[PDB]
């Protein structure tokens, strides 16, 4: 049984505090650490900052540490919950959380709580990790399913100068036979990226942003699909690469409209466009390029652009700030057709069981699932489990560069090699890894 | 006793291939993770690349790999070695090795193994890794010393543009009363750092080297430091923070002398300074800013530059390409008193036993030690328990951003909680950790 709960603050790959959560059981001490998510949050799950600007710029997480030590630990170890039953867990959280978006205790502090209960579970029932998240989520086990990592290896929008509007540029190497494979060329293809890079823009346009990626000043979307192109082929693997996009939309939508030079600041308005008018403009670039996925294309709220879009993709569409891991936000989606693969952030919604409930749900309406990372991540390996047991056969956890993200893509490859012939890699078939 | 040893390739901090071995006992999987080092090295002990430019960019460690795999398992299984007695461990792999610079089997499938027998003995034993590494280098433990961490922020020299031939410049929180102090007085430091950055050079400014620092388009050394003292200022911990300097020499020695614009590239050799010429410079440096540590000041083989420089510094000189942490190199800086302090890289000599003997022999010569992460780092802790079971007082483990770097700071987090009230924070004394 649970006999201890711990909090204490740590720092996450932007140096920003983050809760760290221990939990002692007869089997040993089991922890976890949440990712940096929002503290002010309509449709998601908030985490508590102590907001003191005399204090890490007021990004603490004292109270929310507060909470799990004060409040939480001493009515855990009292109910005396079965970690096996990872609903129960999470079910007592809530309840004892009493808001719908864990504004009361914090979405950091119940999440912390929530994952290290699996750890707990998995080793009481002397399982990997992974094995355990099958269970849960009763996935297929018979072979397990590896995904295709989608790499982070250039930025624009907010996250760069130059007048680029679309945010994350992803390679994704579909046509690898293993995990270990693909994990390979995308490296290869990141130092060729790299190079080019600090050749064509300049020494300073070689270092990276939060998760790895470069952010010269670039232009044009073309302008950066032309440079991936570049090199994928330099690394001669044209053909087994393909490209992920990341639109972020939210960010350019104005007055009904989109703005392809938000950064302007002299924006020509004539040249805003329509959802209509930017729909043509994907269509162009899907022609283009080697594009398998868009994620966000259209804003938040923008119902009918997706909808109107979605009808002639014929690529995979991921709802990020669309659905914001958001059940009722899901169901919406799906009743709409406005997409056809969901962008899961455990730490949105704030529990192990609600994470795999909003999974399930997707799979059900014939959706892929894309488990993902945050912009300020840790050293823990959660979501490499989580992958696996999902058997979601795709995976958004950075670029192959800074060890918030390599720890996770490490996770990997010991698991792949731990699996032997029980193990297939998605491939081309990362869309529909659940039903491989 | 040892079961099993394995080793596997996994992805350091910059996305390029290094060894991971695990070590099996009767108490479980034991596991440690190289740093990436040099593979053509006079001093220094060569890791082994496998060269192959179609894999990995000639960048694999598949050799290293087959060495632990293939050779030492093998041998060490049938050796049944006390992992307790770590000489006997090293000595072990270099005997099998019969190289000086461990070029047969390469300093990273050796180390990898010499770490994990020592996680394997501290479990043997029933001890906290740090605890561990105390008993085996004879120091003092009533109390641990907790180090002042020197954090990179902003970076010249060959990591950026400009013109700015300096490499490192790090802040060092002395003034801070316990270790998470200094990390959240230090986090606030490097934080203004950025926005300052990102104001007065460009949004692009604002991404980050290997390390985690800025490297800003910088044209000189005052222009550097200026922002840096902003920065404090403007977090406002003005006096309890220092800053401490990687000249890394060697990069700009040229013809006998120094070339403070060596990105030039029509660089005025009237311009270039003496020995003697550089430490009126330094001087200088020293006199308007609260410099307390500068690292390989003179090249690497200008052995009177560092004496007559040695003579007057008055604040802490740290060896590092001088030394590159050989015994042969600290006896030779020892006896010509050409520095105070040793940066210790255990990937440079390749084995524990090694690196600290070499920490004895400086301690032995009233030196200080500064335990250092490599630029290729992982998520491995080592270097967090090693810094407090050597007692150095002082640790160079990168910007408060990465987790390769916060993995370490949060490590030192932990083990400052666990030691309650028999732990000091070194503080101004930091050069004399030991004598603490
Ligand atoms: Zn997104
Ligand atoms: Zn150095």
């Amino acid at each position: 049984a649970v006999s201890k709960v711990y909090a204490r603050s740590v720092y996450d790959s932007r140096g920003n505090p983050t809760v760290e959560v221990e939990l002692t059981t007869e089997k040993g001490v089991f922890r976890s650490i949440v990712p940096s998510g929002a503290s002010t949050g309509v449709h998601e799950a908030l985490e508590m900052r102590d907001g003191d600007k005399s204090k890490w710029m007021g990004k603490g997480v004292l109270h929310a540490v507060k909470n799990v030590n004060d409040v939480i630990a001493p009515a855990f170890v009292k109910a005396n919950i079965d970690v096996s039953d990872q609903k129960a867990v999470d079910d007592f959280l809530i309840s004892l959380d009493g808001t719908a978006n864990k504004s009361k205790l914090g979405a950091n502090a119940i999440l912390g709580v929530s994952l290290a209960a699996s750890r707990a579970a998995a080793a009481e029932k002397n399982v990997p990790l992974y094995k355990h998240l099958a269970d849960l989520s009763k996935s297929k086990t018979s072979p397990y399913v590896l995904p295709v990592p989608f790499l982070n290896v250039l930025n624009g929008g907010s996250h760069a100068g130059g007048a680029l509007a679309l945010q994350e540029f992803m390679i994704a190497p579909t046509g690898a036979k293993t995990f270990a494979e693909a994990l390979r060329i995308g490296s290869e293809v990141y130092h060729n990226l790299k190079s080019l890079t600090k050749k064509r823009y300049g020494a300073s346009a070689g270092n990276v942003g939060d998760e790895g990626g470069v952010a010269p000043n670039i232009q044009t979307a073309e302008e950066a699909l032309d440079l991936i192109v570049d090199a994928i082929k330099a690394a001669g693997h044209d053909g087994k690469v393909k490209i992920g996009l990341d639109c972020a939309s939210s960010e350019f939508f104005k007055d009904g409209k989109y703005d392809l030079d938000f950064k302007n600041p002299n924006s020509d308005k004539s040249k805003w466009l329509t959802g209509p008018q930017l729909a043509d403009l994907y269509h162009s670039l899907m022609k283009r390029y080697p594009i398998v996925s868009i994620e966000d294309p259209f804003a938040e709220d923008d119902w009918e652009a997706w909808s109107h879009f979605f009808k002639t993709a014929g690529i995979q569409i991921v709802a990020d700030d669309l659905t914001v891991t958001n059940p009722k936000r899901i169901a919406t989606a799906i009743e709409k057709k406005a997409a056809d693969a969901l962008l899961l952030k455990v730490n949105q919604i704030g529990t192990l069981s609600e994470s795999i409930k909003a999974a399930q749900d997707s799979f059900a309406a014939g959706w892929g699932v894309m488990v993902s990372h945050r912009s300020g991540e840790t050293e823990d390996t959660f979501i490499a489990d989580l992958v696996v047991g999902l058997r979601t056969g795709q995976i958004k956890t950075g670029a192959p560069a800074r060890s918030e993200r390599l720890a996770k893509l490490n996770q990997l490859l010991r698991i792949e090699e731990e699996l032997g012939d029980n193990a297939v890699f998605a491939g081309e078939n990362f869309h529909h890894g659940d039903k491989l």
